[PDB]
């Protein structure tokens, strides 16, 4: 029998696990010590939570460690493996709606976008890589002959063996489940760190992983602090690979921690400040719902999300007295409330620090075209906010805010190389878009576009098929699509004379 | 016209350029800065050669920067880049000679050896490379569909910008190849450090690409230390990407100064204490031959060398008496005389170590059958050597010596799980091998020893085509093969909605 | 509803349709015409099913294209295209012990059998490729540019419309499962025309299509005959590919029809006369029971069946006493008794080509050891039957007896290639074997097998990941695995210029 | 010694073998037969060829099959065999300006012209394919394992074995280049036969092979008829894979001698009428210069030439008034003069076919808008040729002409699924283009065309690293790119239990 915390919400009962996941079974830290999750929505405590300690890491990383080496998952066919993920997103599926509500809570997830995109997208990175599973391929390679003998040299792709994964607060079951499917996919064990403000859906979802049949001690959790859990994940001698997504500042010092400890393979998904350029010649209406989209998709709590829309002169204003009517429009609210359309910011801090970012853009000097502040009514609502006569300089054309804020600057009739010059002078490099109706202006520059993404005429548009990742300062390695699974698989060389 | 140090050797008359070449030209280091760099065969100064200083590593990735960004390279086709490469190898191939020669007098590369390998292999790997360039290909990805818009998702493979490549001194122009052909033909520029003791293919080397037309900066070389070049490099804002092979300690700091500074990808080639298991039913005269050159050959100085032999009971003594043997047939020389099979070691420096190593195997109890001492004759000469009855906890079953030190342990009739045990009792995992022509011991073995490659019935049998690469403490990223290529190469996904 | 054929049998209630099955409907044929399906374990008329005439094949194609260019399937995404293949696996999962039992009836499959190869490998065949759908991916490619304008190359990996199936009576439903998982999985749709005399799970199979909400008119099957059927399949002008497996003779006759039709694409999958060579240094008690399987197995109705085993003199005696020790011991019955390892042949006609093959073989001087005639029984069963004393001249040994006929020639101690030459000497190249403990024996005798697949130290190792397709005579393109795609997806090369 | 017919012409001495090439020697065909070849400038004989016979064909096979066997080419390292390959293309170049001259004699190709793509384009792809070589790999599949025994499973990439290659006249060299690398590249050996109207850059080319080194019989050449070598090359038994280039019709007939024979694989490049659809929106001069490219490149003896321009009603009558503009620019004359930019015909009856072509098309109703007769002057020639109002149902929308014939049809403004449909409504489906500033229109252009290769605002940019192959009627397998590997390759699947 598995501990909850009960929930009567959204016309269903949620049965929440609030305890440490390991070796499959729900356990408190050590020192029985907890800390509490909050409700975006009203500020409210919604229940306490294991908070792990350094021993609770090395019980996690001893499970996933015997798993591995001498449990049922380092001993199935991988097709055997692939059927155990295809059951897991099954059981994701039939329990879509609690994930779902369980989001909306945590993290202030609009409830009809978490069934969409934090659940429905959650359930397809696990189908997805299922199907991996027995398509994972080596090669035989026509290397030269040691003549008069012969040789035969082929690769063997291998699982790495126990992963650490760390990653933050803005999609938490989804950002869990594009980096562990991947990892299971490629047959290793793994320790999860959800972010501490955010436990509850990854908690569900290991409890989802008994009912699907993973064995125990393939998927542990535990909810708790990054400087003491994400630390000895980074730091422990039987950890082999870290999959990192966060801040560029803790990506650094996660790198640092991987070289001095064992030189664990790392991957790095890190902050974004990516630019959207929109030419004259745009379809202008669509631009708009796009342009919107790209700023305020799940409270801008995204790290695709575009930090920078370039517009050019001729439609400038048309453009944002057009973005000012829509932005009229949006129903802020309730996360479970199905007219809602504009949630809570994920937590209380991030609040402060979007308060605080538009204050700097004001007192800057770029022009609050609308909202900059917290919405008068309980919980943490952020205004969905619009500034224009962004300079290059300015700190909120080089900052990411990681909130709703649409941050506009002009570029001349005809320009081309500047604006690409302006949009690629940062040293971050995620996501990046265009929109124009013209092919040979698209195609241009998404050549010239230093980012790891480039949207045409679209925007937020991934994919579990597309991989997913940064260039420079936004870090290395791919989520998603085939690429990801590189990051997950090691290369054995195995050659023959005979 | 370039300054030459002028040599008649070898029935040859060498010229060997000894300055920093940087943006395609010769020039001293700053304040004119020189150190000596030493033959192994008498301990002689060859020559004096530039001392890189900070400001010249600044110039060299400013040159690499421009050449990327602005120079040719960057503008032409993937097929001309391809022909520039596939030109500078048969530069290479005309040059062969002088260049065997070179590495003889700096490496003390047995002659008759660096042709075949340390300048045959590195001619090899420029054509294997040249090659790749324009068959270097992204994908197109069948993602879902925005209805009733469409969707298309294509990725490009782009190069990653400026790169460093820091090398060691065990194949000077070998490693240099290896890593940089790779990084050219995926399109980068380079910046490369050799090793402080071994600079003179390097730089013959860097005047040979101007003999072949490669762009001026594309390609810069920088003698010098690791403490002052290799760090800077590391450290440097506009380099993208570190390619290094060396130690494990040395490839932890580089690692951590990659994420201390611009999250830069960084590839790891480190050590290896490789086993190789040879069983009762091997081809033991074949074991014997095979198993010498695990060990001897480039007179140890080989990063995939056998650091411990494992040998069945039954055939241990035999396989000990006919290794000694042979090894009294050794002929130990100038690696200029066509008679030498053993050459010098490369520095004074590692010639101590080994020396000292030998003393700790007979201190901590080994059996030293012969060898384990300095030759009596000029320069850095090093007796083959053979230690048996040597015991898992001792310092020589689990350092790694990187000279001409056999050290066998013996494994009871019937024991493969035992002895895997004992082989894979190692953070080390680079290399591997077995002897046996049991097809089932064969693929078992192979299957579990924990190493990036592992060798059946053979050994030392690297090719350009087949990666190479360590797991666990002996780093992560493939040098050769088309895997190589993936740490010189970014992803860009690019996703239209029409 | 649909009309069935309702059968108390194995615990269960059959429904068995029998009529055609064109746009999601079962329909009689033209004039509602009839043949009989016999029971080959009593000879009984199991039911009367449609026999299709021209005018169906035109109506099943006309539907088929429809289904393709307007119809749902040609709009869905790849991923939901897999979806409801995985899907469809289900459904033929929850139907197993029913499609088990109905293929027990109609091809003598002992239902033990049937059940884990028949259905199971089919259910495996399904999920394998529903798998591929959204994992199916083009280039793009590094043109040489138009300068100074750009280019870009792409390649898209299209469906190639309608396509026909036409199958042999061997394994029903698993012949039938494997062209259409992978014809299915690429996007196209498609009319099968399963054996004649074995039309009772292709039609099952189409109700379970039903079951799993595949678009009308997807799938087609017309049972009845080839010269009819089949014929207009490969003569109709909408029909763009012909995925064909039988006998040599009528795959060069299709493949002919192909090509005076319209060129439309062909796969063939023809005869074998498979060697299995067993050397002296195998494991002996596993080369007989493998041995026996490579002939036995799906009483010897079986493609990769081994038509030849080449024993090693030394061994030879040994080796076929204890077979013949092992035939004795084979309980032939009833494919319903759970006990009986050996059914009865497929249908009445090939029984008396087996009669006939044997009769043969004595004649020209073979050595009968056991079998070699009908069991005394009801229905159609053939002996398990030994050859020895087989020369290479020999009718018995080249020709394919599709039956359970152990074919046995000595060869001499220490020869390879001599036997490899006798092995080699068919125009046939399917499958091939060899056992042997000797890993440089194994790896040179792979490389020297003139034939799709070798197996070593097993045999009859087929899996839904392994291509699987002759060389020569026995034909050309593959099933099974990715390689199985290519068969079924056009490339189409887009090339802009910006 | 070789026998040559010197010429001195276009500032050259031109040294032409004429004689059978077998073996590695040019030799007389049976009966000292021979035919001529004649100049299309002129009507002039060039020289007399040897004409091959049946005994001719087979001793050609035989040679290849011996190469491939027992020669050198079967045994050397995949490596080895790519610079063979490599060191031919260098050869080809050394003789590019002869090349070039004996094209424009044979072929009437301009010099100019010749010398960029005939000729340069054939030393792209010896090149491009060289660098193959080494890098075709097969694969290691993760099977289900047959407890509590484990299975390995690799395929092995291997040569098909003897080849017939059959060329028709457009690009003698070039077409033979083409399919020729790809082959040889595989590891086969290869019997070439030239359409026999131009055999002169073949045998030249034959002689180069011996300069370049490439062992004997590995390629073979025989001038001669399509009815009686080509014919008994698809019948040999030993000839396992034929290459086709040509005629629908005749492709029917090679496909059908392939089934008939001994199932030995096929591929087929037929014809093509291939549209071309440019958008009002398009770049109307750019529009003008590539739609006069996909006409009148190489006198319109181009398989993926426009067979169809369909043009917006708005922009049709300009554009017409453009391109009768620019075709009266063209200067028609001796391809060997610099200023000639319109050549011959190739051979007289192909001029008849052209003059019979445009009689139907002005007797149909077709505008003749100028052009459509012979040239009055000695050889060949053909005058440049528009026709407008062409309407469906007409010869010329439906037939390909293979002549300087632009057949020019108008849409309705704004229509894009009703000029795709005609676009589409055809047999062939060789190539295609579209014309637009517009992105959406192109994409979706793109996606609906039946065609293997769109391009999109060009035309005629053929790539060696870009497949090129047709559906439907067109035929299937590609030449150029990756993708013509798989044609001259075959799959070995070998799999281990352990
Ligand atoms: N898809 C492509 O890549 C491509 C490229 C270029 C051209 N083509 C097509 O080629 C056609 C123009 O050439 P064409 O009309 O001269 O071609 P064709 O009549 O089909 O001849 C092509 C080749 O086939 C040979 N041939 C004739 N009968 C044969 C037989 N019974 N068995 C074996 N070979 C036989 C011919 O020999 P002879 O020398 O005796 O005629 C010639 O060498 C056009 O339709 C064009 O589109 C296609
Ligand atoms: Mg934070
Ligand atoms: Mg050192
Ligand atoms: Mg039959
Ligand atoms: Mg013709």
């Amino acid at each position: 029998v598995i501990n909850y915390v009960e929930k009567a919400v959204n016309k269903l009962t949620l049965q929440m696990p609030y305890q440490l996941f390991i070796g499959g079974e729900f356990v408190d830290a050590e020192g029985s010590k907890t800390y509490n999750t909050i409700n975006p929505t009203d500020g409210s405590v919604i229940c306490q939570v294991s908070l792990a300690q350094v021993s609770d890491v090395d019980k996690a990383v001893a499970a996933a460690k015997e798993a591995f080496e001498n449990g049922l998952w380092g001993k199935i066919n991988a097709r055997d493996r692939g059927r155990l993920l295809y059951r897991l997103a099954d059981v994701m599926e039939q329990h879509q709606e609690e994930l779902a509500t369980i989001e909306a809570l945590d993290a202030g997830a609009v409830y009809t976008l978490a069934l969409k995109t934090h659940v429905g997208m959650s359930i397809q990175t696990f189908r997805y890589f299922a199907g991996w599973c027995d398509k994972i391929q080596g090669a035989t390679i026509p290397i030269n002959q040691a003549r008069p003998n012969r040789n035969l040299t082929l690769t063997k792709k291998e699982p790495v063996g126990v992963c650490g994964i760390v990653i933050p607060w803005n999609y938490p079951l989804m950002m869990l489940s594009w980096k562990t499917a991947a990892c299971l996919a490629a047959g290793n064990t793994v320790v999860i760190k959800p972010a501490q403000v955010t436990p509850l859906t990854a908690l569900k979802f290991a409890e989802l992983t008994l009912k699907a049949g993973i064995p125990k001690g393939v998927v542990n959790i535990l909810p708790g602090s990054g400087s003491l859990v994400g630390q000895r994940l980074s730091d422990h001698p039987d950890v082999r690979k870290i999959g990192f997504t966060g801040s560029t500042e803790v990506g650094k010092h996660i790198m640092k921690s991987c070289a001095l400890s064992n030189v664990k393979k790392v991957s790095l998904e890190l902050g974004g400040k990516s630019p959207l350029i929109i030419f004259a010649d745009c379809d202008l209406n669509k631009a708009v719902q796009m342009g919107m989209s790209s700023v305020f998709f799940n409270k801008g709590e995204n790290c695709i999300a575009a930090g920078r829309l370039f517009v050019e002169e001729s439609i400038h204003n048309q453009f944002v007295q057009k973005v000012v009517e829509e932005v009229e429009k949006m129903k802020i609210g309730n996360p479970l409330e199905r007219d809602t359309n504009h949630g809570p910011q994920n937590h209380e801090a991030h609040l402060r620090k979007l308060v605080e970012y538009c204050q700097r853009g004001v007192k800057e000097g770029a022009t609050l075209v609308c909202g900059g502040n917290q919405v008068p009514r309980p919980g943490f609502f952020f205004q969905p906010t619009v500034f224009t006569d962004v300079e290059d300089h300015m700190y909120i054309a080089k900052e990411e805010s990681f909130g709703p804020i649409m941050i506009i600057s002009r570029f001349a009739d005809g320009d081309v190389d500047a604006v690409l010059s302006r949009a690629n002078a940062t040293e971050f490099g995620l996501a990046s878009g265009v929109f124009t109706r013209d092919i040979n202006k698209a195609l241009y520059v998404s050549d010239k576009l230093q980012a790891g993404t480039v949207f045409i005429n679209t925007y937020n548009k991934t994919d579990v098929a597309a991989p997913f990742g940064g260039f420079k300062q936004s870090g290395f390695g791919k989520d998603l699509g085939e690429a990801a699974l590189n990051e997950y698989l090691r290369i054995k060389t195995v050659t023959f004379e005979y």
